[PDB]
RNA sequence: ACUGAAACGAUUGUUGUGCCCCUGGCGGUCGCUUUCAAUGCCU
């Protein structure tokens, strides 16, 4: 669940790793097949944001106090409580 | 396969070109090197 959010609009590329770079169509020759040629932008949830989850388990569980998510691998605080009977 | 695996908004570019701290200006004006003195004493 999200708590607070915030999205950032932030373009991403592809590297001209040799001296000479063409824009290439997409699609176009030299750039035949699906992959990220060219550029994109990318909307993603930013640093001004905080989300809600619930694990339920069966025992007790040693939870990572950092995790990684999504198409970056991008670091998430993880502050944890036990919820009490 | 974390709605997944890899993922440069990049490349190039002179804040540039011209420009007299310039013009005018008397170190000027006033001012006695002055005041006193035996070529002297004797033949």
């Amino acid at each position: 669940q999200p708590i607070h959010w915030s999205y950032q609009i932030n373009t991403f590329k592809a590297a001209q790793s040799a001296y000479y770079g063409r824009s290439v169509q997409f699609g176009g020759k030299g750039a035949t097949k699906n992959y990220p040629i060219n550029y994109g932008r990318a909307k993603e949830l930013a640093v001004g944001s905080e989300f809600l989850t619930y694990i339920v388990s069966q025992k007790e569980l040693d939870l990572p106090v950092w995790i990684r998510l999504g198409k970056w691998s991008s670091k998430i605080r993880v502050e944890v409580e036990a919820i009490a009977p």
